[PDB]
């Protein structure tokens, strides 16, 4: 169902990214806003196989850091994530990227109570992606069935980014 970036090259996907947009279900957004803020996300190879995604961001008056392990799931650019909290698994795909400016990711619940969860994410090498990039994101989000009220862009911030 979900496309992956053709000939995905993980060697070129590493290092610092910023979360610049998201889209998800109505309910999740109902009490997870206010207020979502921009995250700094660092991508590095995992010795257990796959990639570690380490995110830092402002939440409840403090900078918080979290690490997500993404393991290969069958095709280059297609990964799986197991939540350590209650154990749900999620498909996480790098749908489209140019490596040096943007990446569009798509996450879907696979098994567990998180099964029906669907979320798209815009990652950007800069904190302020061009209008054209924000349009690639809106386009993918709408094509996947997200309504405009569920598509949220996250503004530039300095807090927790250093």
């Amino acid at each position: 169902q979900v496309s992956v970036q053709p000939n995905f090259q993980q060697d070129k996907f590493l290092g610092r990214w910023f979360s610049a947009g998201l889209a998800s279900n109505s309910s999740w957004l109902r009490e997870k806003k206010a207020a979502l803020s921009m995250a700094k996300s660092v991508v590095a190879p995992a010795t257990d196989g796959g990639l570690n995604l380490t995110s830092t961001f402002l939440r409840k008056n403090q900078c918080e850091t979290r690490t997500m392990l993404l393991q290969p799931a069958g095709s280059l650019g297609s990964y799986s994530y197991r939540s350590p909290h209650w154990g749900s698994t999620y498909s996480v795909s790098v749908v489209e990227t140019d490596y040096d400016q943007y990446a569009l990711l798509y996450s879907q619940g696979s098994k567990g109570p998180g099964e029906d969860f669907r979320m798209a994410t815009l990652y950007s090498r800069t904190q302020t992606p061009r209008a054209e990039l924000k349009e690639k994101f809106t386009a993918f989000c709408k094509a996947q069935g997200f309504t405009e009220d569920t598509i949220v862009f996250l503004p530039q911030t300095d807090k927790c980014m250093t």
